[PDB]
Protein backbone atom coordinates (compact mmCIF):
# COMPACT_ATOMS: atom_id res chain seq x y z
CA UNK A 1 0.00 0.00 0.00
CA UNK A 2 0.85 3.45 1.02
CA UNK A 3 2.52 4.51 4.30
CA UNK A 4 2.55 7.92 4.43
CA UNK A 5 3.31 8.93 7.71
CA UNK A 6 6.19 6.62 7.50
CA UNK A 7 7.78 8.14 4.40
CA UNK A 8 10.44 10.75 4.75
CA UNK A 9 11.10 9.36 8.64
CA UNK A 10 15.04 8.75 8.11
CA UNK A 11 17.38 11.80 8.28
CA UNK A 12 20.96 11.57 8.87
CA UNK A 13 24.71 13.60 7.95
CA UNK A 14 26.43 11.95 5.50
CA UNK A 15 28.83 9.20 6.61
CA UNK A 16 27.58 9.57 9.90
CA UNK A 17 24.26 7.44 9.22
CA UNK A 18 19.97 7.54 9.37
CA UNK A 19 18.36 7.75 12.01
CA UNK A 20 14.96 7.68 12.99
CA UNK A 21 12.59 8.87 16.00
CA UNK A 22 11.76 6.49 18.62
CA UNK A 23 9.99 7.39 22.23
CA UNK A 24 10.80 5.65 25.37
CA UNK A 25 9.33 5.38 28.55
CA UNK A 26 6.57 7.00 30.33
CA UNK A 27 5.69 9.65 29.76
CA UNK A 28 7.71 9.51 26.04
CA UNK A 29 10.66 10.46 25.98
CA UNK A 30 11.88 11.47 21.94
CA UNK A 31 15.08 10.55 21.04
CA UNK A 32 16.88 10.00 16.96
CA UNK A 33 17.53 6.69 17.14
CA UNK A 34 20.51 5.14 14.08
CA UNK A 35 18.61 2.50 12.25
CA UNK A 36 21.59 -0.20 11.74
CA UNK A 37 20.37 -3.30 9.74
CA UNK A 38 23.77 -4.88 10.70
CA UNK A 39 23.25 -4.91 14.86
CA UNK A 40 20.53 -6.15 16.75
CA UNK A 41 20.41 -4.60 20.04
CA UNK A 42 18.18 -1.57 20.74
CA UNK A 43 20.66 0.91 22.55
CA UNK A 44 20.42 4.56 23.71
CA UNK A 45 22.15 7.01 25.57
CA UNK A 46 21.10 7.14 29.38
CA UNK A 47 23.57 9.25 30.89
CA UNK A 48 25.88 12.80 29.25
CA UNK A 49 28.38 12.35 27.12
CA UNK A 50 30.08 15.47 25.49
CA UNK A 51 28.45 14.64 22.01
CA UNK A 52 24.89 13.23 23.53
CA UNK A 53 22.65 16.33 23.77
CA UNK A 54 19.47 14.37 25.20
CA UNK A 55 19.43 10.74 26.52
CA UNK A 56 17.26 8.66 28.32
CA UNK A 57 16.54 9.36 31.81
CA UNK A 58 15.16 5.88 32.98
CA UNK A 59 14.43 7.55 36.49
CA UNK A 60 11.69 9.72 34.91
CA UNK A 61 9.80 6.73 33.09
CA UNK A 62 7.19 4.84 35.14
CA UNK A 63 6.70 1.78 32.65
CA UNK A 64 10.97 1.54 32.65
CA UNK A 65 11.83 -2.02 34.55
CA UNK A 66 15.88 -3.01 34.94
CA UNK A 67 16.79 -5.81 34.39
CA UNK A 68 19.61 -5.60 36.90
CA UNK A 69 22.23 -6.79 33.87
CA UNK A 70 24.87 -4.98 32.14
CA UNK A 71 26.22 -4.96 28.58
CA UNK A 72 29.56 -4.36 27.37
CA UNK A 73 29.96 -4.38 23.19
CA UNK A 74 33.45 -3.63 22.24
CA UNK A 75 34.32 -3.54 18.56
CA UNK A 76 36.32 -2.36 16.07
CA UNK A 77 36.97 1.85 17.60
CA UNK A 78 35.41 2.04 20.29
CA UNK A 79 32.91 0.18 22.45
CA UNK A 80 29.31 0.90 24.08
CA UNK A 81 28.64 -0.40 27.57
CA UNK A 82 24.81 -0.21 29.55
CA UNK A 83 22.48 -1.38 31.53
CA UNK A 84 19.58 -3.93 30.24
CA UNK A 85 16.25 -2.58 30.96
CA UNK A 86 12.53 -3.38 28.98
CA UNK A 87 10.41 0.03 28.38
CA UNK A 88 7.55 1.36 26.45
CA UNK A 89 8.72 1.98 22.84
CA UNK A 90 7.11 4.23 19.85
CA UNK A 91 8.51 5.60 16.57
CA UNK A 92 5.81 8.68 16.26
CA UNK A 93 6.41 8.43 12.55
CA UNK A 94 5.72 4.11 12.59
CA UNK A 95 3.38 2.08 13.15
CA UNK A 96 0.58 3.34 15.82
CA UNK A 97 1.55 0.30 18.43
CA UNK A 98 3.43 0.79 21.35
CA UNK A 99 5.57 -1.92 22.59
CA UNK A 100 7.68 -3.41 25.50
CA UNK A 101 11.08 -3.82 24.23
CA UNK A 102 14.49 -4.62 25.66
CA UNK A 103 16.62 -1.43 25.69
CA UNK A 104 20.09 -1.32 26.39
CA UNK A 105 21.00 1.79 28.82
CA UNK A 106 24.34 3.58 27.31
CA UNK A 107 26.27 4.82 30.30
CA UNK A 108 30.21 4.39 29.16
CA UNK A 109 30.90 4.59 25.43
CA UNK A 110 34.14 5.50 23.62
CA UNK A 111 34.11 6.57 19.87
CA UNK A 112 30.38 5.29 19.36
CA UNK A 113 28.97 8.74 19.29
CA UNK A 114 30.24 10.78 16.58
CA UNK A 115 29.82 14.64 17.04
CA UNK A 116 27.26 16.66 15.21
CA UNK A 117 25.31 13.11 14.35
CA UNK A 118 22.35 14.13 16.17
CA UNK A 119 21.69 10.34 17.03
CA UNK A 120 21.65 9.30 20.59
CA UNK A 121 20.63 5.68 19.97
CA UNK A 122 21.31 2.54 18.05
CA UNK A 123 18.43 0.34 16.79
CA UNK A 124 19.79 -2.44 15.61
CA UNK A 125 17.63 -4.61 13.20
CA UNK A 126 19.20 -7.50 12.32
CA UNK A 127 18.26 -10.95 14.19
CA UNK A 128 19.25 -12.14 17.80
CA UNK A 129 21.98 -14.13 16.94
CA UNK A 130 23.89 -11.27 16.71
CA UNK A 131 22.54 -9.57 19.90
CA UNK A 132 24.26 -8.45 23.06
CA UNK A 133 25.15 -9.92 25.54
CA UNK A 134 23.98 -12.91 23.77
CA UNK A 135 20.94 -14.00 21.53
CA UNK A 136 18.62 -14.47 24.75
CA UNK A 137 18.17 -10.49 24.57
CA UNK A 138 15.25 -10.16 22.08
CA UNK A 139 15.74 -7.52 19.28
CA UNK A 140 13.14 -4.69 19.14
CA UNK A 141 11.70 -5.53 15.84
CA UNK A 142 11.05 -9.26 16.91
CA UNK A 143 9.33 -8.20 19.91
CA UNK A 144 7.58 -5.60 17.68
CA UNK A 145 6.25 -8.19 15.60
CA UNK A 146 5.13 -10.62 18.59
CA UNK A 147 3.74 -7.83 20.64
CA UNK A 148 1.27 -6.34 16.89
CA UNK A 149 -0.11 -6.80 14.08
CA UNK A 150 2.71 -5.43 11.87
CA UNK A 151 4.07 -7.81 9.64
CA UNK A 152 7.38 -9.12 9.86
CA UNK A 153 9.07 -6.98 7.10
CA UNK A 154 10.29 -3.80 7.16
CA UNK A 155 11.71 -1.52 3.97
CA UNK A 156 14.28 1.15 3.94
CA UNK A 157 15.05 3.77 0.87
CA UNK A 158 18.25 5.77 2.33
CA UNK A 159 18.34 8.63 -0.19
CA UNK A 160 21.64 10.35 0.71
CA UNK A 161 21.36 13.78 -0.54
CA UNK A 162 22.27 16.10 5.04
CA UNK A 163 20.86 12.95 4.24
CA UNK A 164 17.23 11.97 4.22
CA UNK A 165 14.72 9.14 3.83
CA UNK A 166 12.41 6.07 4.77
CA UNK A 167 11.86 3.52 7.11
CA UNK A 168 8.52 1.37 6.09
CA UNK A 169 7.36 -0.70 9.15
CA UNK A 170 5.56 -4.24 8.45
CA UNK A 171 5.79 -2.89 4.68
CA UNK A 172 6.28 -2.02 1.26
CA UNK A 173 5.33 1.95 -0.24
CA UNK A 174 5.46 1.84 -3.81
CA UNK A 175 5.54 5.31 -4.37
CA UNK A 176 8.95 4.86 -3.17
CA UNK A 177 10.43 2.49 -6.29
CA UNK A 178 10.35 2.23 -9.95
CA UNK A 179 10.15 -1.01 -11.74
CA UNK A 180 10.54 -4.77 -9.94
CA UNK A 181 11.49 -5.97 -6.70
CA UNK A 182 13.82 -8.50 -7.25
CA UNK A 183 14.53 -11.09 -4.03
CA UNK A 184 18.00 -12.22 -2.82
CA UNK A 185 17.44 -15.21 0.31
CA UNK A 186 18.44 -13.84 3.22
CA UNK A 187 21.51 -16.91 3.61
CA UNK A 188 21.03 -17.42 7.33
CA UNK A 189 19.40 -15.11 9.67
CA UNK A 190 21.99 -13.34 12.07
CA UNK A 191 22.79 -10.55 9.88
CA UNK A 192 21.68 -10.01 6.36
CA UNK A 193 23.32 -12.12 5.21
CA UNK A 194 23.43 -12.60 1.01
CA UNK A 195 25.68 -13.83 -1.42
CA UNK A 196 27.15 -12.41 -4.27
CA UNK A 197 27.73 -14.33 -7.29
CA UNK A 198 29.12 -12.16 -9.57
CA UNK A 199 30.91 -8.68 -9.76
CA UNK A 200 31.09 -6.03 -12.92
CA UNK A 201 32.48 -2.61 -13.12
CA UNK A 202 31.00 -0.84 -16.23
CA UNK A 203 30.02 -4.86 -17.78
CA UNK A 204 33.59 -6.15 -17.26
CA UNK A 205 33.71 -9.32 -14.92
CA UNK A 206 35.88 -8.90 -11.94
CA UNK A 207 36.37 -12.84 -12.85
CA UNK A 208 37.09 -14.05 -9.69
CA UNK A 209 35.79 -17.37 -7.60
CA UNK A 210 32.67 -16.09 -6.22
CA UNK A 211 33.26 -17.24 -3.11
CA UNK A 212 35.90 -14.19 -3.10
CA UNK A 213 32.84 -12.06 -2.97
CA UNK A 214 31.41 -13.96 -0.25
CA UNK A 215 34.64 -14.26 1.76
CA UNK A 216 33.62 -14.41 4.79
CA UNK A 217 30.37 -13.21 4.54
CA UNK A 218 28.26 -10.76 2.72
CA UNK A 219 25.85 -8.25 4.45
CA UNK A 220 23.13 -5.33 3.50
CA UNK A 221 23.96 -2.88 6.69
CA UNK A 222 22.48 0.77 7.06
CA UNK A 223 24.64 1.27 9.80
CA UNK A 224 27.95 1.27 7.55
CA UNK A 225 28.53 4.39 5.23
CA UNK A 226 30.52 2.73 2.26
CA UNK A 227 30.55 -1.03 0.17
CA UNK A 228 33.23 -2.94 2.30
CA UNK A 229 35.14 -5.25 -0.11
CA UNK A 230 37.10 -8.15 0.98
CA UNK A 231 40.87 -7.36 0.50
CA UNK A 232 41.09 -9.37 -2.85
CA UNK A 233 37.56 -8.05 -4.32
CA UNK A 234 38.82 -4.34 -3.16
CA UNK A 235 42.25 -4.61 -4.91
CA UNK A 236 40.48 -6.00 -8.43
CA UNK A 237 37.88 -3.29 -8.22
CA UNK A 238 40.00 -0.60 -7.14
CA UNK A 239 41.92 -1.97 -10.46
CA UNK A 240 39.29 -1.83 -12.54
CA UNK A 241 37.58 1.71 -11.40
CA UNK A 242 41.18 2.98 -11.85
CA UNK A 243 41.33 1.79 -15.32
CA UNK A 244 37.59 2.44 -16.85
CA UNK A 245 38.40 6.13 -14.84
CA UNK A 246 41.93 6.46 -16.29
CA UNK A 247 40.84 9.78 -18.45
CA UNK A 248 41.78 11.51 -14.93
CA UNK A 249 44.18 10.72 -12.20
CA UNK A 250 43.53 10.74 -8.88
CA UNK A 251 46.02 10.44 -5.47
CA UNK A 252 46.71 7.31 -4.32
CA UNK A 253 45.17 8.37 -1.28
CA UNK A 254 42.07 9.49 -2.62
CA UNK A 255 41.78 5.22 -3.65
CA UNK A 256 42.09 4.89 0.05
CA UNK A 257 38.92 6.98 0.91
CA UNK A 258 41.56 9.16 2.74
CA UNK A 259 41.71 12.52 0.36
CA UNK A 260 38.91 14.08 -1.21
CA UNK A 261 38.45 15.16 -4.71
CA UNK A 262 37.05 18.28 -5.87
CA UNK A 263 35.35 20.04 -9.29
CA UNK A 264 34.59 23.09 -10.14
CA UNK A 265 30.48 22.98 -8.76
CA UNK A 266 28.50 21.11 -11.12
CA UNK A 267 30.99 19.80 -13.30
CA UNK A 268 31.95 16.45 -11.33
CA UNK A 269 32.39 14.16 -14.61
CA UNK A 270 30.21 11.38 -13.17
CA UNK A 271 30.23 9.76 -16.68
CA UNK A 272 34.17 8.48 -17.06
CA UNK A 273 33.73 6.95 -13.30
CA UNK A 274 32.09 3.52 -14.07
CA UNK A 275 29.07 2.18 -12.94
CA UNK A 276 29.38 -0.93 -10.55
CA UNK A 277 26.95 -4.32 -10.79
CA UNK A 278 26.63 -6.77 -8.14
CA UNK A 279 25.02 -9.91 -8.87
CA UNK A 280 22.77 -11.21 -6.24
CA UNK A 281 21.78 -15.06 -5.92
CA UNK A 282 18.13 -15.13 -6.79
CA UNK A 283 14.96 -17.21 -5.23
CA UNK A 284 14.77 -19.24 -8.67
CA UNK A 285 17.25 -22.15 -9.09
CA UNK A 286 19.94 -21.06 -10.97
CA UNK A 287 18.68 -17.60 -11.26
CA UNK A 288 20.23 -14.20 -10.07
CA UNK A 289 20.18 -10.49 -10.70
CA UNK A 290 21.80 -7.60 -10.58
CA UNK A 291 21.98 -4.27 -8.81
CA UNK A 292 24.09 -1.24 -10.06
CA UNK A 293 24.92 1.47 -8.74
CA UNK A 294 26.44 4.79 -9.97
CA UNK A 295 29.39 6.54 -8.72
CA UNK A 296 26.53 8.92 -7.42
CA UNK A 297 26.37 5.97 -4.66
CA UNK A 298 30.18 5.30 -4.47
CA UNK A 299 31.39 9.18 -4.41
CA UNK A 300 30.57 10.45 -0.87
CA UNK A 301 29.65 14.29 -1.19
CA UNK A 302 31.62 15.88 1.68
CA UNK A 303 32.06 19.51 2.67
CA UNK A 304 33.27 26.56 -3.46
CA UNK A 305 33.82 22.52 -5.04
CA UNK A 306 32.17 19.70 -5.58
CA UNK A 307 33.68 17.43 -3.06
CA UNK A 308 33.80 13.48 -2.82
CA UNK A 309 35.22 10.61 -0.53
CA UNK A 310 35.77 7.30 -2.28
CA UNK A 311 33.13 5.30 -0.40
CA UNK A 312 34.14 1.82 -1.16
CA UNK A 313 36.54 0.34 0.81
CA UNK A 314 38.60 -3.01 2.74
CA UNK A 315 36.97 -5.08 4.40
CA UNK A 316 38.64 -8.01 6.76
CA UNK A 317 35.28 -9.42 7.65
CA UNK A 318 33.66 -10.09 4.34
CA UNK A 319 31.78 -7.77 1.78
CA UNK A 320 29.25 -5.00 3.31
CA UNK A 321 26.83 -3.82 1.17
CA UNK A 322 26.12 -0.34 3.03
CA UNK A 323 24.63 3.01 2.61
CA UNK A 324 26.89 3.28 -0.62
CA UNK A 325 25.04 -0.06 -1.87
CA UNK A 326 21.81 1.13 -0.70
CA UNK A 327 21.27 4.72 -1.54
CA UNK A 328 20.60 3.50 -5.07
CA UNK A 329 17.64 1.21 -4.19
CA UNK A 330 14.42 0.66 -2.41
CA UNK A 331 15.46 -2.38 0.11
CA UNK A 332 12.73 -4.63 1.95
CA UNK A 333 14.20 -6.62 4.81
CA UNK A 334 11.42 -9.40 3.83
CA UNK A 335 12.03 -11.38 7.26
CA UNK A 336 8.76 -13.05 7.39
CA UNK A 337 10.05 -14.71 3.63
CA UNK A 338 14.04 -14.60 4.86
CA UNK A 339 14.33 -12.52 1.78
CA UNK A 340 16.29 -9.28 0.61
CA UNK A 341 14.34 -7.36 -2.61
CA UNK A 342 15.79 -4.50 -4.38
CA UNK A 343 14.05 -2.35 -6.74
CA UNK A 344 15.61 1.15 -7.80
CA UNK A 345 15.10 3.85 -5.52
CA UNK A 346 12.24 6.52 -6.85
CA UNK A 347 14.79 9.11 -4.59
CA UNK A 348 18.56 8.00 -6.16
CA UNK A 349 21.50 11.01 -7.02
CA UNK A 350 21.99 9.62 -10.40
CA UNK A 351 22.52 12.08 -13.85
CA UNK A 352 20.05 13.04 -16.90
CA UNK A 353 22.07 9.85 -18.88
CA UNK A 354 22.07 7.07 -16.16
CA UNK A 355 20.17 5.29 -13.27
CA UNK A 356 20.79 2.75 -10.96
CA UNK A 357 19.28 -0.40 -12.20
CA UNK A 358 18.00 -3.75 -10.44
CA UNK A 359 17.76 -6.08 -13.77
CA UNK A 360 17.17 -10.11 -14.12
CA UNK A 361 16.99 -12.50 -14.37
CA UNK A 362 20.30 -14.15 -15.18
CA UNK A 363 21.44 -18.02 -15.60
CA UNK A 364 23.91 -18.87 -13.02
CA UNK A 365 24.93 -21.97 -11.69
CA UNK A 366 26.45 -22.93 -8.71
CA UNK A 367 25.17 -20.32 -7.08
CA UNK A 368 25.24 -22.18 -3.83
CA UNK A 369 29.32 -22.70 -4.13
CA UNK A 370 29.58 -18.82 -3.80
CA UNK A 371 28.57 -19.26 -0.16
CA UNK A 372 31.42 -19.15 2.08
CA UNK A 373 31.75 -21.29 5.15
N1 LIG B 1 26.40 -1.94 11.37
C1 LIG B 1 27.08 -1.97 12.59
N2 LIG B 1 26.55 -1.49 13.72
C2 LIG B 1 27.48 -1.71 14.65
C3 LIG B 1 27.42 -1.39 15.99
C4 LIG B 1 28.53 -1.71 16.77
CL1 LIG B 1 28.50 -1.31 18.44
C5 LIG B 1 29.64 -2.34 16.22
C6 LIG B 1 29.67 -2.65 14.86
C7 LIG B 1 28.57 -2.32 14.09
N3 LIG B 1 28.31 -2.49 12.79
C8 LIG B 1 29.21 -3.12 11.80
C9 LIG B 1 28.65 -4.47 11.32
C10 LIG B 1 29.06 -4.81 9.90
O1 LIG B 1 30.46 -4.94 9.78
Amino acid sequence: GSFVEMVDNLRGKSGQGYYVEMTVGSPPQTLNILVDTGSSNFAVGAAPHPFLHRYYQRQLSSTYRDLRKGVYVPYTQGKWEGELGTDLVSIPHGPNVTVRANIAAITESDKFFINGSNWEGILGLAYAEIARPDDSLEPFFDSLVKQTHVPNLFSLQLCGASVGGSMIIGGIDHSLYTGSLWYTPIRREWYYEVIIVRVEINGQDLKMDCKEYNYDKSIVDSGTTNLRLPKKVFEAAVKSIKAASSTEKFPDGFWLGEQLVCWQAGTTPWNIFPVISLYLMGEVTNQSFRITILPQQYLRPVEQDDCYKFAISQSSTGTVMGAVIMEGFYVVFDRARKRIGFAVSACHVHDEFRTAAVEGPFVTLDMEDCGYN
